[PDB]
């Protein structure tokens, strides 16, 4: 399914500890009233947007559970699903969810898709978490999304979304090739990718001068390499003594960055995107088929 | 120079069909001295340097044959193979394989690794061949490549050579993530990928503005993303009418192009490679826990097409 | 905002010498109500937006004159400015000048800046014309803005208008640094700059690989050394045969591209412009860390061309 | 090989406060023989290259003479031009020249080009001088080039030198379209410049993300607006905590970045220029005096 639609990339400023999640609530809602006042169908929200990046944040394995969310429209965030289906906005929200299963409590980094009459459309749940489940102690700066998250069980799924086929990765999903390939093996014409990256390497406790290189490398790769619209929103500034990349960008079919935000903090970029184009492109068969053939490829399945 | 290389893009100029073989490898050999006059230990040729791209002129499956190699080092190639081993230097050469095998004759795609001492390291056979196998009489130019070649029965091969892990990929090849995946899982630390790629769009029969971006895009991507080096030849210029793109790249582990070709002719590029910051940058994968998910890819390998 | 606008570029597609002028002016409208469904303060029209590119053509010195306006809102495009009036939106509009001043009939190649309230700000005549006088056989295309415009006598002008400072520069003079300068010198916040730009190069008959790359880079650099904005706005596309280049941009004060188009047609990218970033860097990039020393910076009006 | 040089960009790495000129002048030796056994008949040193950027301690106006230099082949620098003269190689180098005159004491920030034969062709002094000249609590850093340095009386030379045109700035000074656009109406076929630049922001102590775009944005531009080759040859490293960009490149009159530096230490890029491709572009269209009209570029000599 094809089509051309608005899509919102609701950039955010810092959170802090101290914030209140009324604040952080508000801060969604009026990026909602902005992408909204530009006719915007679709606007794309961050990686954990109703919180800190409390992952640089030592605590016990159940101590975070606090930032987390015990039901995904919940008192905290009702208003901002009024609001969209009011206005009659869908919107990804990343988030940190908080489950319960068979009486274990099971702690996703999730993102919430939601079609503009209001109804969730799907979640997905990040696959590949970086950092390290323990305290590293010669790393300027830490990052324990190991500690406080599990595998999602979610997969990376494509749905039947704002007239098209829309796809949900997070973060450093965004690096692999495997999340842009699998998705693009199910026709996406959109996937969206909410994220906090830090500017500095832990490793070294300086900046990587290389951070918005790698940072658009990767997306414009995987919009082109797959023919999909690609949609990367940050939650970028300094919280707490820490400073989040910036960048984001609305990607074409074919590579090329047709917005880019120039803040770190709140801003909302902006663009019409054709989904059409996107199944155009991907009739190469008629000179490039060079068609896949997997006999080959075996290696991504026994490790990647 | 922990594990370090002088790799050389001997990026080529037009080939016509009108053009001798000894002046092809002549000029091969030109290249190979160039190298030597600035110490280069690898030289990198383009895809199928020792011929015109043929795969543009329809004929029979048989009929383009007159191109082919009747065997790697033959007479024609053979003192291309003498001046690499008296000068020392290694090189990858990509050409068009005629071999009985199998019981019957076969046609690849195929690049050949020689190692400074002369000896061959290893061959890779094209695996993505694009284009169609039927005269489309609707493009400004044809690419026949499917018609002319059978898939390559390589895989993507990775050898210990020149100090490191080195494997091989041709053309199009360069526009598959898979390509660099399979291949940076086997450790591989340098990716040589010569290629042609004419710069009109077939079925526009005017340039692709585009055409360098991509590229540039996706071989950066590939060294980044498999933290290997990536060197890309070009055969380029205006081969009987047919203008082929430039842009020969040397790109390293982070993604960085380090040299670039700026002409679409025969022309030489070089830069120092540390084989080392890719085994580094490797085991920096460890704050960035991959801790990846073979489970979540199995789409990769199980359809050809697209659900 | 703060001294914010958000400014549209309205990218034109192809204009034939077969296109009538009520097409051509439906077109510019067609973008200017495209352009307030998008709630845009500002459209910035192309160079020569109301004819096709006749430099390319041979003709006499005044036998073109079919292509020019004989007044600036003459009755055929009255209403593209009662329509940009009626919708509260300012413009600025490329084309080309009949003026009867000084006595004699000029000829200019013009950009008209419009506000808002429907009035007009300015008028920027082109002071770098490019190409030749007559006609040059060895040439695939020809370039004759020479031979049918004067040049321009109004020099690069910065009013105040839509909350700013902003001025105007057409095609090529985003070429010379000067351009920016000047106008830079004068507190631009904001520089429209519309442009017909061939992808061939006249000698080859062959797109320039590096047309679009110098295309952006110039007007990067020129936005970051004078902390400006610069709204760049094609006309594109296959033009009776000719392709012109696309790529219109909107850059930022800091050389950062925030729209682009990705089409060669008649398209319109838009982004909101914070005329205070412009004033913010210039205090402060112009830090006391810059001290401008005109003293050897003479030859820029010493002299015309090199020694 | 001929009407085409091979230029070496002889990039830095730090150089602490805690160093012995000796140290510095072998490693600058080092390089040159990098030069040699690769071929280079010009080899391009940076800016400050025989001392710490010491414009970031807050002293007397005389009292970072330490860091200055008597004559030019001094005690100290003798080795660099004998060997240099040996190998046949010349180079650009920077320094604070400390230079007497009407019983007075003028100080500069120089650089040297000595030719092939080990004779100096010329010398620069910086013209845009950066930072303050008094100290400033204000900024998580400082420059007070303003302070220890005088604008220098040279302006920009261009020489006749390696077969060629050329031409030298420092610096910041690659910022200033007047750097590149003076020296191109003077037929500049190859434009040395060496330069320090250090990586965070003064006002806020952050990283500025566009440096290495801006370092690389107006040296491309200059290089193809005025049909020249733009080496750029950094100082790079974390010097007594303070660090240095790097970003070394040898840029083509095209505009094209042909070679480019991956660390923050001492590296030698290398490319082989023609410098017949200049005046090819130079007279292929891009002739000043068919389109310039000084009488509208007045305000470049009045303002600034």
């Amino acid at each position: 399914m094809t089509r051309r639609i608005r899509i919102g990339g609701a950039q955010m400023g810092a959170i802090s500890r101290s914030d209140s999640k009324k604040e952080i609530v508000d801060r969604l809602i009026a990026l909602l009233r902005q992408a909204s006042e530009k006719g915007c169908e679709l606007v794309v929200f961050p990686e954990l947007a109703l919180s800190t990046f409390f992952p640089r944040w030592y605590a016990e394995r159940d101590g975070m559970d606090g930032y987390f969310e015990d039901g995904m429209p919940n008192a905290a965030t009702l208003p901002l699903f009024e609001e969209a289906r009011r206005l009659g906005i869908g919107f990804s929200l990343g988030y940190a969810e908080l489950v319960q299963e068979d009486g274990r409590v099971r702690r996703f980094n999730t993102t919430v898709l939601v079609e503009r009459n209001g109804e969730i459309v799907g979640k997905y749940r990040k696959i590949h978490l970086p950092g390290h489940a323990e305290y590293e102690p010669e790393r300027s700066h830490q990052h324990l999304e190991k500690r406080y998250f599990e595998v999602g069980n979610t997969g990376f799924q494509v749905w039947d979304a704002f007239g098209g086929r829309v796809g949900m990765a997070i973060c450093n999903d965004r690096r692999w090739v495997e999340t842009y390939r699998v998705m693009g093996l199910q026709n996406v014409e959109l996937i969206l990718i909410g994220y906090n990256t830090p500017v500095n390497d832990p490793l070294s406790g300086e900046a990587d001068t290389l951070g918005m290189f790698h940072n658009h490398l990767t997306m414009q790769a995987g919009a082109y390499q797959n023919s999909t619209w690609v949609v990367g929103v940050a939650k970028a500034g300094v919280e707490d003594g820490h400073r989040l990349m910036g960048g984001s960008v609305i990607v074409a079919p074919t590579g090329e960055i047709v917005a880019q935000a120039m803040t770190e903090g709140d801003e909302l970029i902006v663009a019409d995107c054709d989904l059409d184009l996107c199944r155009y492109y991907k009739s190469h068969i008629f000179n490039f088929a060079a068609h896949r053939r997997p006999e080959f490829y075996q290696r991504i399945t026994s490790q990647t």
